[PDB]
């Protein structure tokens, strides 16, 4: 399997460009299309990697463009945790695909956030709401008949269901979900107390045809709760969710703080 990473919400974390060259992962998300929706006028934020005023991080198209030239799939992550973004119909879903198709996928856009380089896909790190996420879905899904050719990630918490997700996964349309086993006492693996998180990867996994992903915290810094040190993500995990045909692999929050503990290198072997 492979390993996925956030990377762009931590300006400490270095590039994108060295995300990939690292050799850690298989696939990057970019965190984030913070803002979207509603009317709202579309924005990414990179925290302290550049300014997205004016398009200022269009040399991330550096970074996309070193990921793929080694493989690495580079998805566009929208929503997270900070950004103001929500959609207010199935017109309003579409336009914000049609906004993403054009500016950071194979579509055309003189205003390109990160520049000319055409990711990978969408992940959907959507947080609060879930209405007509769907739809937008849908509309980027559209073009994997017409494209090219956009890959769909979610990334929903472990509660089942997601509330903000689930809408959205309930199209069948998500290629990968990358299930947040953190920040969630009641589905992240606990040594002592496994079945928490097996019956929830087992109810993840049952619930949607995606291929899916551990999702962790790369550091015990990375979350209040969840982490799971590599070595039992190793021995007790990865033998259980490898029984899944469906398993993926491991995603990891986040490119800083993979760095800070190299949690990938050492389960890199292994997932």
């Amino acid at each position: 399997g492979g390993i996925v990473v956030y990377w762009g919400q931590n300006g400490g974390e270095g590039t994108l460009t060295s995300t990939c060259e690292s050799g850690l992962y298989q696939i990057v998300n970019i965190a984030f299309l913070s803002q979207f929706g509603g009317g709202r006028r579309p924005q990414i934020n990179l925290a302290g990697h550049c300014d997205p005023a004016n398009n200022g991080c269009r040399t991330v198209s550096d970074g996309i463009r070193a990921c793929q030239r080694r493989g690495i799939k580079v998805m566009l992550s929208i929503g997270g945790g900070a950004g103001s973004y929500s959609l207010s119909s199935v017109q309003d879903a579409r336009s914000v695909a049609d906004y993403i198709w054009n500016n950071f996928l194979g579509g055309r856009s003189s205003s390109r956030p990160l520049g000319d380089a055409v990711l990978d896909g969408v992940d959907f790190d959507i947080e609060h709401g879930g209405a007509y996420y769907d739809a937008l879905a849908r509309r980027l899904s559209e073009h994997n008949r017409g494209g090219k050719k956009v890959f769909l990630s979610a990334a929903p918490q472990c509660p089942f269901p997601d509330q903000s997700l689930n809408k959205a996964l309930s199209t069948g349309l998500f290629d990968y979900v990358w299930v947040q086993f953190y920040n969630n006492p009641q589905c992240e693996f606990n040594s002592g107390n496994p079945s928490n998180f097996r019956n929830s990867w087992n109810k993840w996994t049952s619930s949607f045809n995606a291929k899916f992903y551990v999702g962790l915290p790369a550091s015990p810094e990375a979350a209040g709760s969840g982490y799971v040190p590599p070595q039992q993500l190793i021995n007790q995990v990865l033998p259980f969710v490898k029984r899944s045909p469906k398993y993926g692999g491991v995603m990891l929050w986040d490119r800083f703080n993979d760095l800070k503990t190299k949690y990938s290198s050492k389960i890199k072997p292994s997932v």
